[PDB]
Formats: structure tokens, sequence, C-alpha cells
């Protein structure tokens, strides 16, 4: 046993399991707004001997020796972390290695709140993160709101956008000692100006969790959170479409100067936040990841990558034109950004019931909670988006005919529903029924068709 | 731009960075007992399509849909995991999601205990894990600490080994809800029956948290802790040979019957671990993670490995006896494990001066607090590692030869410690002396064309 034996030689099943996801990855319609293609050059890195090495601590102040090119690495993947959001190393850091984006909020909370201190995020339902606080009625759901004590700020139900009046109102009362401005399911921009304005008279902390949005900040394709935000945090994947990992970036240097005490009062996040990451939270770094994050870094500071991010916003507008134009009604009337968000209530529909029909026919999104929503426990909406098929060339026509492969499973999904009572029974019509079945059947013939012709990143079979 | 370019034509500054690290390990003698080298076959499935797809929740009860591979990667990796431990399905479970070893032991905090319940660890000087708990005179350093109440129990210093009966004293005092049985520097086989008495006495869980050791206890060359506690924890890495991923076991079914009511009494750990996981601490699953665990966990099922595992011990015994014979004194007297811990008081020198003169010639080892002594006093231990090096077949003899190497390095350090006062002096006449700087560019071309010669898993080149 030398361990330099190939996978396929080595372990046959999970060779053919890559491959098989690989087969469906490719023959499918990615509309998932989180989902992305990784480059080849990210993946090879992902997969190198950097896995090897244990560098606890950081650059120059490492606990274990022999790590003089992990230092070189991690100092790189900071320079170039800088550089694609256009910040100035003596007013930025940043810490690349959260693991992910949840252990970089986790971490960003830890840094700078007391255990049950307080904090503001979008609600779930009302398009958050699970990460910026969520507790049911009966338990606390995140990790967020078990540490911390978290009260949601909610959508204004007529705009579908953030109600910024309501959150200035009730984050004066609830006293938050950070809000989060960041989204997990919200077609339309931020008011990080109004955002901060909030922050700054209820002396709160400004964290923007740009997940979804990064690789459009980056391209500035969007305006940039980094204008007011104190803290951003974003997972490296998403739209910036590199492997998964977590980034923390922070203010530095000088903050303000009182004319009375005649000096500067600096920033005090970046000791914290790296004690948070490293010894508080987290064990030896993901250099491997690291390295992979470095190299998309540098693939988004490039022209390629802003026409890329261009084509993500049109590919959504073309998708919420074609979709309003076929009769379908949009939360916030449209989009600004990378995804869509599809009422299917005015259609006489849920986002259950298109998930699975849409899933049958190779092509994955998921239900959304939209203001219109009149049960609370099944969802009323669908989340598409564009990155994924962007990055394997797909232009605003190609765009249109997926809105039109979807419609005819909406259509299949409205034809079912008026022949059905429950949600169990939507499912087994759908598997059992050889009408529906065959209809599913062709439709999911010509969307694998008419998806695999496109090219895909990453290695060829796996 | 396709995505599909190779790192060496894409980004060639990382592909240089690649091949330096792969020369370096290539060439040196890895000693940094938590170190391996990862197989080929493992790290293709950690560079693969997997890292495209969003699976949050679990298998066939997923957020997203799309994912019936992921489920049976994810599914295929559990059932390895079991048969690596040769744990009984319907007496064990065991969850594959968390990203690290760090993240696991959080999750399982998360999941059994309230915010400050009491936890009971090994405490970091002597030989324990920052995630088992730490706090300073003046500061809470892991999060184990802030967000739950830990107290460290001791080594007896006599003897090197854990203070079974104090920490039976102790803890009834005490009265923690959960004890961790588990090491990061330590040489001897934990008496995990003594362990569990204390932790049924004081009605607390008892974690093993195997991370340094589940290789050995996966081929069965040293007594399993799944034997006497009901949590499992580990890293995937180190002696398992994976790529950094973490793993939680837990035991499930019939705890034990109550004889006077006469109904079977239920463990309740499965639902609580996996929700503590997801969806309250983790987002997103690193299926490409889970896959290269799954391809190791399979490597450790065969007798290549338990073959491996054996040799592991007898280096390590080597490595021991070797140093006994040449006047060292090891704490605890020798080894039952994979380690060695070298106490160098008695030669007159220290951890920190030994391990920076190692490191520059090519031999990285790293500095470890011996019984006794103050954490705050320069520690005068070393801790010395066979994993490694095994994995490049590396045989008794050999790593006699890698202590002939050491000694000199010691014994070079013994002479620059003649000629210099402070640890920064020290440091600094290692660079600046024309002698010493020879001495070391000999010893270290004699190391580096010694370690060339071996084999090395993974990939060629990087
Ligand atoms: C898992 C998750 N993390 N952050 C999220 C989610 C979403 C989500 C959360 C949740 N919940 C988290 C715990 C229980 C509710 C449920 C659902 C669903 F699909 F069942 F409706 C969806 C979704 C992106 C998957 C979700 C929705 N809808 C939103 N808005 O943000
Ligand atoms: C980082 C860490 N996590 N878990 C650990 C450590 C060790 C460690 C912790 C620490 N500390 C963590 C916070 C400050 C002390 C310091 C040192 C050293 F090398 F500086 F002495 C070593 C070591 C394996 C690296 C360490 C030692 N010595 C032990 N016993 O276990």
């Amino acid at each position: 046993w030398t361990g330099q034996e190939s996978l396929s030689d080595s372990d046959p099943e999970m060779w053919e399991l890559l491959q098989r996801e690989k087969d469906r990855q490719c023959r499918g319609l990615e509309l998932i707004a989180s989902e992305n293609f990784c480059s080849r050059a990210a993946l090879e890195a992902l997969g190198s001997c950097l896995n090897n090495k244990y560098s606890e601590g950081y650059p120059g102040k490492r606990y274990y020796g022999g790590a003089e090119v992990v230092d070189e690495i991690e100092l790189l993947c900071q320079r170039r972390a800088l550089e694609a959001f256009d910040l100035d190393p003596a007013q930025w850091g940043v810490n690349v290695q959260p693991y992910s984006g949840s252990p970089a909020n986790l971490a960003v909370y830890t840094a700078l709140l007391q255990p049950h201190d307080r904090i503001m995020g979008l609600d779930l339902p009302d398009g958050g993160h699970l990460t910026h606080g969520y507790m049911s009625d009966v338990k606390r759901i995140s990790a967020t709101s078990i540490f911390f004590e978290s009260m949601p700020y909610k959508l204004n139900p007529k705009t579908g956008l953030i109600d910024y009046n309501q959150l200035a109102l009730t984050a004066r009362l609830f006293r938050p000692r950070l809000i989060i401005a960041g989204t997990s399911a919200y077609a339309r921009l931020i008011d990080y100006a109004r955002m901060r304005e909030v922050c700054d008279e209820v002396k709160a902390h400004l964290l923007a969790d740009m997940a979804h949005i990064s690789g459009l900040v980056a391209a500035k394709v969007i305006p940039s959170p980094f204008k007011h935000a104190d803290i951003v945090t974003t997972t490296t994947h998403k739209t910036l479409r590199g492997a998964r990992s977590g980034l923390i970036f922070y203010r530095k240097g000088v903050k303000a100067v009182d004319p009375k005490t005649g000096r500067e009062i600096p920033y005090t996040f970046e000791d914290r936040i790296n004690f948070a990451v490293f010894p508080s939270l987290q064990g030896g770094p993901h250099n491997h990841a690291i390295a992979a994050v470095a190299v998309a870094l540098k693939q988004a500071c490039t022209p390629m990558f802003r026409e890329y991010s261009l084509q993500v916003l049109k590919n959504a507008r073309a998708m919420a034109d074609a979709l309003l134009e076929r009769g379908y009604s949009l939360v916030s009337g449209g989009t600004d950004n990378h995804l869509v968000l599809v009422d299917l209530r005015p259609k006489g529909l849920d986002g259950a019931r298109a998930e699975r029909v849409l899933e049958l026919v190779s092509i994955t999104a998921n239900k959304n909670t939209c203001p219109g929503d009149r049960s609370a426990i099944t969802p009323g909406g669908l989340r598409l988006g564009a990155p994924a098929l962007t990055s394997r060339q797909f232009r605003e026509d190609d765009f249109r005919r997926v809105v039109d492969f979807i419609d005819e499973g909406v259509n299949i999904g409205l034809e079912v529903k008026s022949k059905t009572a429950k949600l169990q029974d939507f499912k087994s019509f759908l598997l059992k029924d050889s009408e529906t079945s065959q209809r599913l059947a062709n439709l999911r013939q010509r969307v694998e068709q008419f998806a695999r012709a496109f090219p895909m990143p990453g290695f060829d079979e796996h």
C-alpha cells in the first residue's frame, strides 16, 4: 500500500457514486440559488497535500513549525480576498480560516458579544438565514438563539421589502448589540446605509452576511456592503464559485477621533475576531480549502468574472420577465440580483407541490415562504437562481427556455393538484399514475437533452 | 473560461506554492503526532463535484431535492464508519457531517448540555485538548469554557498518568454533566472503565474523544472506548489517515430496563446530536469531505490498515526504546500508543529550543509541558509521533535512524545553549553564527536525503 492508487482502482463503489453525481449535475438544470459549479483549478488545490498540514494559529504565530509555505498560502488568500472586494489593507483585515459560512457567523458573535447578548436578523420565513437567529414557539432551533438572544426583524408584507421603519422601531426597544444585514431568500438589494443609521442610533454593530451575493459584490455589479458595514461574513462558495469555506472581513486601523480627549480611537475587531476563530472555536485550518478559496478569489478579480456576474443579473431579469409574461407573480415584483422569488399562490399553487414535480424532471429548485402565505406550514413560493446555469454558459434565451420547461412542470402540478386532496396524495399521484408519469418522463428526457449540451466546469468524470 | 483548466495553467503562483509544500513534506521527517499523509484515493473524492451540492438536512429528510446520490454517499459513509469500529447499528449510530474534530465536540455539548452546564476534561498542559475546556487565570480561551463551565482534571506528576482518584474526588464536588475521556499529548491508554465508574456515580455522560487514537481503535490494536462511552467523537484525519472532517458516534436503543416499573428506558442521544449538528450549528454538509472520509473508513477496515496500525505501535516503542538507550527520559516511562513524550529537562535543554533546532534540519515535532511544571514556564518536553512516517513505510530501524538525527539536533541545541542566554538569543544564534549554521546545513541535507527515498502517499506533484 502506497496511498498513490487511483480512487477508481481502490474504491470502485465510491468512484461510481462520484460518476453518478457528476452525470446528475450535467444532465440537470440547477436552479438552486445557493449552488454553483466550482472550477477544476480550485478542486485541484482542494485535493492537494495541503490536507496533510496542521497549522493551528496564524501566519508567523503558529503552534508547530514547518509552516513556511502554508503561511504564504494563508497570507496570499488574505491579500487576494482584500483585492477581490477592492479593500485597502490599512482599513480592512480578513480571516480565511472559517470552515463554512455558519462557522464564520458564530465566530463573529463569539468575538464581539457576550453569551446571551442581543442579535437582530431578518426572520427565517421572511428570507433570513438560520445562523442569524431562529426560535420556534416550542424551542431554540439555531445555536445563535441558544447562546445569544435573537429577535427577528420582518418584511413589509405589502412591498415584500425589509421594513426598515419597523426595524428602527423595534431595535430602539430591544436594544441589540449586533444587527445582521444579509439574506438567504430575497430578490432585492439591502439598504446598508439605512442599516448603518439604525446601528449607529442604538449603538449596535452592523454585520453584513453577503454569502448569496458575494460574487456580485466582487464583480461590482451591485453596491458593496463594505461601504457601511463593520463586519462582513461570507461563504466562499455560492456566487463567488469557490470551494466550501468562509471568510470574515473586519474594519481595522482608526475608527474615530474625539476633540476632547485629542486622540485616535482604534477599531478593536481584528484581535477578537481572530481569537474567536482560533483558539476559541476551531482547530486545525483546512489549508487545502484556503488554497482553493484563494484560487477562486483570483478568478473573481478577472474581467471574465465580471462578465459572468453581469450575465447572472441579466439571466435573473430574463427569468423574472419571462415568468411575469407567462402569468406569474413575483415577491417584490421582480429582482435586482441573482435570484427570483416566485409567488405561486396567485397562479393557484404552492412551493412544495412545484418542487417535487420539477425535481422529477431534473430541475432542482427549493420551496419558499412568501409574504402572502395564508398557511404557515405549506410554503407558497419558489426560489429560482441564475448563478449555476450561467456558469454553464446559459444566456437569456436559454433561461427563457428553462422558464418554459418549468411552466410545463407547474402546469402538470396544477393538473395533478385539481385531481388530488393532500400533499401526501400529490406525491403518490406523480410516481404511480401512468399518464402523469409518462408526461413527466417525456419532459425529463427533453430537459436532460437540453441541459447536457452545455459545458460543465470541473473535472470530466467526477 | 470553461472552469476545466488545470491549476498549473490557470493559477501558476498557487501551483508553485503547492509544489513547494509537496517538496517540504517529501523531504521532511514528520514527527507531529497529529499528522498523517492522506491517500490519493481519498484526496480525489475531496476535490470532486460533490463540492457543488447543497444537502442541508439528512438522508431522505433534506431541505432541497436532487440529493439521491449524496444520500447514498452519506449513508455509505455511516455504514463504513460503524463497520470500521465494529459497531452494531442497533446499538450505535453515527453523524458524519461535522466539519472537523472541534465542531464535532461543540455539537455534542450543544446537544446534551444547557449553556453553563459543567464539563470536565484533562487539563491542557496535562495533555487534554482545547475543546475540552481551557481558561487562563484572566480569560476564557476555549469556546467550551465560554458557553459551558469547565473544570479540568489533572495527571499524577509522580507517574505521568491520569489521576483517576483525584478525578473521582473532584467530580463528586463539581458535579459535571459531562466528562471527557481523550487526549492530545498522552502516551498511555485511558482507563475508560474507571472513567465510566466516575460517570455512573455522579450521573454524567462519558464522552470519548478518540481523535489521536481512532485508527488504532479501528485496527483493534488497542482497547476500544466504545465498550464504555456514551458518545465517541473523533477527527477523520490523524491516525485514521483521511481528509479533515469529524464524526460523532452515539448509543441508541435501550439504556436500561427499570425492574420496578418494568419498562425499558431509551437512549435519547440520536435526535439531539443530529439536531445540534444541523440545523443548530452547521449549514450545508461538505459532501466532498464526507466521500473522502468514506474512502478512508473503507481503507481502515482492511488487513493492510491493521498491519499499518501495529507498525505505528512498534515504531513508537522503537523510538521510545532508542531514546531510553541514549539517556533520555520519557513521561510515564514509555508508550502504549502511537506517540512518545520526551522530557528534555534531565539533559539540560527545553522543548522550545529543541523544536526550533529540529525544525531547521527538516524534523517537525512540537514542544510539550511536563507534569509538575507550571504552564508559564518554558516547556521542558517534546512530543513525537509515529503515524506519519509509518505511512511512508518507515520501520523500526528507520525510527532508530530518526532518533540519531534528533539526538544530533539536541546536541547542537546543547552547544548553542552554552553560548547564549535568552530564547531570542538562542533562536537568532542558529541563523547568524557561522559554525552553527554549517552544522545545521550538514544535518538538514542528511535528514532530507534520508527522508526523500521513502514513498509519499498522495499525488506526485501537489
Ligand atoms: C435551511 C435554511 N437555512 N436558511 C434558510 C433555510 C431555508 C429553510 C429553512 C427551514 N427551516 C429551518 C429549521 C426548520 C425551518 C425550512 C425550509 C423548508 F424548506 F422546509 F421550508 C427552508 C431554505 C434555504 C432551505 C429557508 C426557507 N424557506 C430560508 N429562508 O433560509
Ligand atoms: C493547540 C492545542 N490544542 N490542543 C492542544 C494544544 C497544544 C497546545 C496549546 C497551547 N495553548 C492553546 C491556547 C494557549 C495555550 C499552546 C501550546 C504551545 F505549543 F504553545 F505550548 C500547545 C498542542 C497540541 C499544540 C497542547 C500542548 N502543550 C495540548 N496539550 O493540546
